[PDB]
DNA sequence: GAGTAGTAAATTC
DNA sequence: GAATTTACTACTC
């Protein structure tokens, strides 16, 4: 069973979407307290409704959490 | 640990 | 000027 985004792609565990359609990636840090990461573009290729603050794709943020900073 | 819904505060075109 | 985003928790499995 694999959930998908508001389109037809495939989101991996840990990733998901809130009620605003924006993507949301929750992940328990080595502290024991869930962490919220928000974004609108799943990959640095999509766009973002005018009025929203530009940002890298959540995939670019996750990459930082996997590396170090 | 994974996810949702709801909120508290500050910010933007 | 108005509307909007971010962050954490509470409960759930």
């Amino acid at each position: 069973e694999k959930r998908r985004d508001n389109r037809g792609r495939i989101l991996k565990t840990g990733e998901s979407q809130r009620k605003d359609g924006r993507y949301l990636y929750k992940y328990i840090d080595s502290f024991g307290e869930p962490q919220f990461v928000y974004s609108w573009k799943l990959v640095a290729t999509d766009r973002v409704p005018a009025g929203k603050r530009d940002a890298i794709s959540l995939r670019e943020k996750i990459a930082e959490l996997q590396k170090d900073i």
